[PDB]
């Protein structure tokens, strides 16, 4: 609803984003093919995805400034932010995608994966991350809050990269130690992974954009979004396995690749001591015969039903999250992100 | 001299690095396998190069500040300030190894290509650069010159990445086009790769460490730098096919990788006709065989003897460079690591 409105508003800045980013290094001619490079970078990985981060930092934004104080000028900075968040994404996916040997983005071919690129996408991606603070200092250097949201974007990668770490260090290629995969283990993955900087940081992003600095506040809003972020990386789990790709976008990689996905997990809560075999025997390998006999083995217990009342009882617990720590923020701003996030099927 | 004496009061201080950088997500024990990992990261990747630019931002620093103001803290801080740039260093290089299919770094096998590591070595690298800044706040939080450093680190990891883009794009695997070997676009490619973060970084560090932070100051430094370093990327690429890899700590890769190396561009402003066309035929390939055969030509036209003259007009210039423009800042800073330069082998 509020973010549907704000879509098409949001996705039309991304021409001016790409002029700041590609002309004033253009009284530097020298470096030419390298901006052009830039554009291309970023028209082929910022853009495609639902941008629900960087629509959060807007939304969120209007909701928490008065409109007295909603300049043009305040505007363009709350959605240019919008904007560093989409790329950090950006910046991830990439990454993630040659990390997970991925197939498919956005329903389209991997950056890495197109012929002519490959592993240049390294680089790629740490330009798309440079262009964050590249934004900040032009639109934001000026403002009272132009360190607090340095540190707070450096802090959500930092925090990312640990839990990508955990992320790969659980999922070792040709180990199956199914051992390793336990709730604490999942639920410590995924805060660092997914939640920190899809949840906390576009709303505290806003935060310090409208004023509201203060530990106490921040420290509240981050329990009801790491929660939150929780919830949405399980969804991307079972979406991993059990989604259309047309939709998603994307092919799941999760067995494979040996993840510690919360579907692997579930089922080594439940599965009698045969079954534990033939997931020993089936999982973290690529043959398609293999793979397949671990979905059956999923499906054989219900982990679909098993997801749909977890998704049920997490909805529930966000919400008592909310009446209790949302004050004196608008509970709208965690509302419309969850409403945004509720049995989503991308 | 001044550097020789450094060294191992600098190294030292790597534990201490390690320590805080360990410790203070310990109090997060979940995170502690990361933790583990990002220790082994920084054991490996951090260690064993020769520490040229960590250490020119501790002598350049007690070169300009008074004595009376190097208290203990404040020297704490320089060589901390020192270690972030010897980890930026890390960072690119660990991704420039997977970029660039290199074997060997600092006399052991490059990160990505132990086995247990490989594209993985990606978010390790990652890592590496969130560290800079985790130290920086943890150290120069409370400084005048917080901001300015901060800004600086990134400024100079943007342009080294706008140099790595231009770096690749003019050596795409499997085109020869030797018409991209040009003097401009060699000029362009090691200016932004290797002379801003390798030159340039370490010395404007240590003057915004001093309170030294004008804008025609830096410019005047910069100019000196930007110079010495592009000297360096040439020796660099000398170094890559006629430096002894055991000297080195590492094997060659340019001819392979198609790059626009300086050896490459004097070859081609030499080179009769006939000639063109064996570097045509054999240049960017992988055949040894071929290599040779690319090599022998540039040995064919005392390409070693032009390097030779080269190193000596450059050296001249820059000493040129350094009457001109190192006022008000002592000679000793721009001599000392020009000195530690000449004729390197390594
Ligand atoms: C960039 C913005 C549109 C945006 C795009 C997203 C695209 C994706 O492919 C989504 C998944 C693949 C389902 C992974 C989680 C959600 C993803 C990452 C996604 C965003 O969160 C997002 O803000
Ligand atoms: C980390 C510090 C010791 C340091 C190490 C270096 C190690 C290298 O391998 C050098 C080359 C491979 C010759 C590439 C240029 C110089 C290198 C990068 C080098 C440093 O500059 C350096 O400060
Ligand atoms: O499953 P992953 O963590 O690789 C993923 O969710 C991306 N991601 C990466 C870090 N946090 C989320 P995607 O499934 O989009 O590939
Ligand atoms: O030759 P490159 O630029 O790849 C190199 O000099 C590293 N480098 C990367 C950017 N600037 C310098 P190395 O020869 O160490 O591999
Ligand atoms: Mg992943
Ligand atoms: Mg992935
Ligand atoms: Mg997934
Ligand atoms: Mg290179
Ligand atoms: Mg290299
Ligand atoms: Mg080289």
């Amino acid at each position: 609803d509020v973010y549907a409105q704000e879509k098409q508003d949001f996705v039309q800045h991304f021409s001016q984003i790409v002029r700041v980013l590609t002309e004033d290094e253009m009284g530097h001619p020298e470096i030419g093919d390298a901006i052009a490079r830039l554009k291309e970078v970023l028209e082929y990985n910022a853009i495609g995805g639902k941008y629900n981060r960087g629509l959060t930092v807007v939304v969120a934004f209007r909701e928490l400034v008065e409109p007295r104080k909603q300049d043009a000028d305040s505007l363009q900075r709350a959605w240019t932010v919008g904007w560093c968040v989409e790329l950090l994404q950006a910046f991830f996916l990439v990454a993630d995608d040659i990390m997970d040997s991925s197939l498919t983005r956005r329903g389209q071919i991997c950056w890495y994966q197109k012929p002519g690129v490959g592993l240049d996408a390294i680089n790629d991606a740490n330009l798309l991350e440079a262009c964050i603070y590249r934004l900040l200092k032009l639109y934001c250097r000026e403002q009272p809050y132009y360190l607090n949201l340095i540190e707070l974007f450096l802090q959500s990668s930092y925090q990312t990269e640990i839990g990508q770490t955990l992320d790969l260090l659980t999922a070792p290629q040709g180990n199956v130690d199914l051992v390793r995969f336990t709730e604490k283990r999942y639920k410590s993955i995924v805060k660092y992974k997914t939640a920190f900087y899809s949840f906390y940081l576009p709303i505290a992003a806003a935060m310090y954009m409208a004023g509201i600095d203060g530990e106490k506040e921040h420290a509240n809003a981050k329990k009801i979004l790491l929660e939150m972020g929780e919830f949405f990386q399980i969804q991307d789990d079972y979406l991993d396995l059990f989604g259309d790709p047309s939709v998603t976008g994307k092919i799941g990689t999760d067995i494979q690749d040996n993840k510690c996905s919360w579907l692997v997990v579930q089922c080594l809560q439940r599965a009698t001591p045969e079954q534990y075999q033939i997931l020993k025997e089936n999982y973290g390998q690529k043959e398609a015969e293999k793979v397949a006999r671990v979905k059956a083995l999923y499906e054989e217990l219900d982990l679909p039903a098993v997801f749909l009342q977890y998704e049920e009882d997490s909805y529930s617990h966000i919400m008592a999250l909310i009446e209790q720590y949302a004050a004196p923020l608008p509970p709208a701003v965690f509302l419309g992100l969850a409403r945004k996030i509720y049995k989503r099927r991308k």
